[PDB]
């Protein structure tokens, strides 16, 4: 194989990072940040997590405070209805 590698000093650990690149960057992180479960999107498709037709007029609006919440989270943040179906009771 091949081997080379050296540095007794490790950067510092975030539970921030993500769990198919295990890296985090200055800016948001997506998902979400507070969402201490970080994935990027396109590790999800790549993957083949999502591998979904989920054509939309959009390109990345979750950096902002108030845009996508992932399936964690599954807040009800967006202002639109939501109308859910929970176990008749
Ligand atoms: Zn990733
Ligand atoms: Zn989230």
């Amino acid at each position: 194989g091949s081997s080379g590698s050296s540095g007794p000093r490790e950067p510092v650990v975030n539970d921030e990072m993500c769990d198919v690149c295990e890296v985090w960057t200055a800016e948001s992180l997506f998902p979400c940040r507070v969402c201490t479960r970080v994935f990027h999107d396109g590790c999800l498709r790549r993957m083949g997590y999502i591998q979904g037709d989920s054509a939309a007029e959009v390109t990345e609006m979750a950096h902002t405070e108030t845009g996508w919440s992932c399936h964690y989270c599954d807040n009800i943040n967006l202002l639109l209805t939501e109308e859910s179906g929970p176990s008749s009771g």
